[PDB]
């Protein structure tokens, strides 16, 4: 099967990559990276492309001006916490569990090019580390709320 990589990742890194490409697609956006060191021992490629697939779905949907929040904190001795959030529609509780499913497309967003997979590879990539992942509003107060996408990553903190 596919060539298992097994090496330590300093997630800083990766987040900064990610980013780099999406800022050239929506140099509007107001990107608030707040990252604390940690390193996952698995595959940078296949965590940088679930990271940018994630900071692509941000941008595409953010307003003009939007601010996309990039946070990673430790929650436990051995787990940090992703949470990537947008200021766009949100995807409404009914449809949290279409999300990470292939071919997958919110009534709530406006249609894009894109033929739904992005998010089906980030919940493998998630998998195959031993991660969780898990979808909800950005700020329920807010309107719009926008959606947060929110990855588990067990490693250590740098
Ligand atoms: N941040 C978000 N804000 C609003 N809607 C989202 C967001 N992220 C995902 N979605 C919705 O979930 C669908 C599935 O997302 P996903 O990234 O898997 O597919 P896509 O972006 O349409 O295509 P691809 O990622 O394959 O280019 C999107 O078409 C969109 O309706
Ligand atoms: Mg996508």
């Amino acid at each position: 099967g596919a060539m298992v990589v097994h090496e330590p990742v300093d997630m800083t890194e990766v987040i900064d990559r990610s980013l780099e490409r999406v800022r050239r697609r929506r140099s509007d956006i107001e990107f608030e990276v707040t990252v604390t060191p940690w390193q996952v021992i698995g595959d940078s490629s296949g965590l940088g492309r679930a990271v940018l697939n994630v900071l692509d779905n941000a941008a595409k949907w953010s307003p003009p001006g939007g601010r996309v929040g990039v946070r990673l904190y430790q929650i436990d001795p051995g787990h940090a916490e992703l949470v990537i959030t947008d200021q766009g529609p949100g995807i409404p509780p009914q449809e949290r569990h279409l999300v990470f499913e292939r071919f997958f497309r919110s009534a709530s967003a406006r249609s894009m090019p894109g033929s739904g997979l992005g998010l089906a590879i980030v919940k493998q990539v998630v998998l195959k580390h031993g991660g969780a992942l898990r979808v909800d509003y950005a700020d329920p107060a807010a309107q719009p709320p926008g959606t947060a996408i929110h990855i588990v990553l067990p490693g250590r903190p740098m």
